[PDB]
């Protein structure tokens, strides 16, 4: 029982820096959106049309981060020291060139892409110069993230977690100076981001090199083989990032039919969901390196134990959050908005949906665990099933027969089913191959 206690403490020490990292990140972003809020209609419009192109970049860099963590940590577990740090170098190079190529073709095709999003010709004037700075910030952010993924792959979350706090604070300070004091406005925010993330890169890269987590001596490295190993995870993992945008697209049409207040209430409700699941989110970045390394070292008992420990925390922690939210739903809703029509609908959301976030957290957990074990297609299946088999059909059924209140019930049912299904798929995956013999 000291092993279970030891595994629990290891997971805690790995996870809390990622919690603080994400929290520090969201603290900047909330205040950052407030700064852009004073720019005007056209700048904010320009910003709004930049969100979808951002999701694509984020989906891509996360997909590579997931592949990086799974393949490198497993290599370390198997005692492949040279190969693991060669992979670290390869990932940096792949991400560097890949994102640069992506950024180039996106700016090249800005007019058609904007056209397809129904962007008015007026926005084009601002995007012509804003995307130059912004795509540059996206590349710098992606690279910092790739360094973070190499750290995590080598079992270190403290350094990326700490630097996320540093860059968040630094970006917060630089934000009003470039936006207002230098009157760069919309460009100023991107410039503040480049410098912040740039400082992060300047700090983490020599540390990664000093610890020999990256190498550029690839004389004995099978590049085609390594790319195949990375690609096997990254492909399906990228697809999984593509699904939640579809989730919002189906959901938007459903919600809009219930009025502007229902739409506004759902936005606040989703925001609350995100915060309520921030600990689970942190765990999806801390747990996979532990799992991957253990798989490489054939610590299969510990894998099963650690996952169950993780599931126990998620179920328990989200139950408490749901209870607290349930008790204080009315004053919470009225604190989040002063529009009564919105707060009344939000009040309903806060007593129905949060109790299902434990099950949703399990689904999130199982996806990250599947990827960590190199079962990327099982991970994609769980994500796809959650979306198109469970969540969206239940949303549509509830909305159809019972309006906005029925839709909330649908989200509850959908999340619970999805979590149960995810756990079953994980169990079937373990039975599919004896992990002792790969």
């Amino acid at each position: 029982q000291t092993s279970t206690s030891s595994l629990a403490k290891q997971l805690f020490q790995m996870t809390w820096p990622m919690l603080f990292g994400v929290l520090s990140l969201m603290s900047f972003q909330l205040v950052d959106s407030a700064f852009i809020g004073q720019l005007g209609v056209l700048p904010l419009a320009a910003q709004g049309f930049t969100m979808p192109i951002q999701m694509v970049i984020i989906g891509i860099q996360v997909g590579l981060g997931i592949a990086t963590t799974a393949v490198i940590s497993r290599a370390i577990g198997a005692g492949k020291t040279e190969y693991a740090k060669q992979l670290g170098g390869l990932v940096i190079v792949i991400g560097g060139i890949g994102v640069a190529l992506i950024a180039l073709v996106l700016y090249l095709l800005r007019q058609p892409l904007l056209g397809l999003l129904g962007a008015p010709e007026t926005v084009f004037a601002i995007i012509d110069h804003y995307w130059l700075w912004w795509l540059a910030s996206a590349w710098t952010g992606a690279m910092l993230y790739f360094y973070y993924s190499v750290c995590r792959a080598n079992g270190n979350t403290l350094l990326p977690g700490t630097l996320m706090m540093v860059t968040s604070v630094l970006n917060l300070i630089l934000d009003p100076i470039f936006i207002f004091t230098f009157d760069l406005g919309i460009d100023g925010a991107a410039i503040a981001t480049i410098i912040a993330f740039g400082v992060g890169i300047a700090i983490v890269a020599p540390k990664v090199a000093q610890r020999q987590w990256t190498s550029y001596q690839w004389q004995d490295l099978n590049i085609s083989q390594s790319l195949t190993a990375l690609g096997h995870i990254m492909g399906p993992a990228m697809l999984s990032q593509l699904l939640p945008p579809l989730s919002s697209m189906f959901a938007t049409k459903l919600l809009a039919s219930f009025g502007t207040a229902a739409v506004a209430a759902w936005a606040l409700g989703s925001r609350f969901e995100f915060f309520a699941l921030v600990a689970v989110l942190a765990m999806t970045m801390s747990l996979p390196p532990m799992i991957g390394r253990m798989l490489g070292a054939k610590e299969i008992t510990h894998i099963r134990q650690l996952v169950r420990i993780a599931c126990q925390f998620v179920l328990g922690f989200q139950l408490l959050i749901a209870l607290v939210t349930y008790v204080f739903a009315t004053p919470l809703a009225e604190l989040m908005t002063s529009e009564t029509e919105v707060s009344q609908i939000l009040n309903l959301h806060l007593v129905i949906v949060p109790i299902s976030l434990g099950a949703l957290g399990i689904c999130m957990l199982m996806v990250s665990v599947a990827n960590a074990l190199g079962k990327s297609y099982v991970a994609l299946t769980i994500s796809a099933l959650r979306l198109f088999a469970f969540y969206l059909p239940c949303l549509w059924l509830g909305a159809h027969f019972y309006g906005i209140e029925g839709l909330f019930i649908g989200a509850l049912v959908g999340n619970i089913i999805a979590g149960w299904a995810a756990w079953l798929a994980y169990q079937k995956a373990l039975r599919s191959e004896n992990l002792y013999f790969q």
